């Protein structure tokens, strides 16, 4: 088996390796890449998503999002608080001043540090979930507009059409913004392009083990756990490399630098947190190793968890014994 220790693999394609998004996905696969529920992927020395990023100060961040946390230092749920919309512009003056830039540090490793023991006492600002993309139309290798569509996957697979798209996202970070422990929609695979910035930090538990994780978070938040079956659906739980390590949780971390890919597996949890100012694009993708990962995805019939209309197709056609439950609570 490859990958046994299901350790984060770092590729470097080369520019005829990069020309076929499904092969290379499939590639990394034959070497265990998915095993660790995470992999980065630097793009050939020849290869850009664009031109510049000189005129993207004028996109509008319709609700910026105050990330608000209860609990203790290296275990808490985060709130978003709605705020004013702003530029772009606006947001990274605002990522930049007093208030809101990074403190001075060594290295990664320091900078982790000093998130994990003072996140809990700020309360960043994200630009989250804005539909559009940064990719030059031109651009034509890993461009994250132009990927086949879930739903055009799920009818070749499965011989049925679907409603439903399928479009990038983007999120424009500052130091301390969060993304809290959680595996894609329908347990889908995503890609992540570090388009701009400062670094992000990656943690991940491998596929295997993910309901471990699940069993420490139900300890860990057990109102949280008692309200929702599915609750790490709702996407504001966090819990620290430290107490993971104390309760023997195996996952990896890695840090994403801009101009880089990060490809997340099926069933692979991850969180982590912004170094700086930066803009990433993601977007949710499936190959035929997916299905059964969507079949048997969990979910939040709570209420609380945020729904596309895409995705009641999936969970309609996937799990029709699920889907009268799930409804409901959308
Ligand atoms: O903020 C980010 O960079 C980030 C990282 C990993 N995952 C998501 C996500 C958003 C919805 N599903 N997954 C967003
Ligand atoms: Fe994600």
């Amino acid at each position: 088996a490859q990958n046994p220790n299901c350790n984060i693999m770092i590729f470097h394609p080369t520019k005829e390796e990069f020309n076929d998004f499904d092969k290379y996905i499939a590639y990394m696969e034959s070497q265990g890449a998915h095993r660790a529920g995470l992999a980065k992927i630097i793009p050939p020395k020849e290869w850009k998503a664009r031109e510049t990023y000189d005129n993207i100060s004028e996109i509008l961040i319709a609700t910026p999002l105050q990330q608000v946390a209860s609990g203790r230092a290296g275990v808490f749920t985060q709130y978003h608080k709605k705020k004013k919309a702003m530029t772009v512009g606006e947001y990274r003056h605002l990522a930049n001043s007093k208030k809101y830039q990074t403190p001075p540090h060594q290295n990664f490793e320091d900078l982790e540090r000093k998130y994990w023991k003072n996140r809990i006492y700020n309360s960043p600002i994200y630009g989250a979930d804005i539909s559009g993309s940064l990719f030059d139309e031109n651009t034509k290798q890993w461009n994250l507009g132009h990927l086949g569509t879930i739903q055009d996957l799920l009818e070749k697979e499965c011989g049925v059409v679907i409603e439903g798209v399928n479009t990038p996202y983007l999120y424009f970070g500052m130091w301390k913004t969060t993304f809290a422990w959680h595996t894609e929609d329908m347990d889908l695979y995503s890609i992540n392009y570090l388009h701009l910035g400062e670094p992000k930090t990656w943690y991940v538990v491998p596929p295997e083990h993910g309901q471990r994780l699940e069993r420490l978070a139900r300890e860990l938040f057990p109102g949280s756990s008692r309200g929702c079956g599915a609750f790490l659906r709702h996407k504001v739980a966090l819990i620290s490399p430290t107490v993971l390590k104390e309760n023997g949780i195996p996952f990896n971390r890695i840090t994403q630098e801009a101009g880089e890919f990060m490809v997340t597996f099926p069933y692979g949890y991850h969180a982590g947190f912004n170094h700086g100012f930066n803009c990433a694009e993601a977007i949710n993708f499936a190959t035929p190793r997916w299905i059964d990962y969507g079949k048997m995805a969990s979910q939040c019939s709570c209420g609380e968890a945020r729904v596309t209309f895409s995705m009641d197709a999936f969970v309609r056609i996937l799990q029709p014994e699920r889907y009268d439950l799930w409804k409901r609570g959308q």
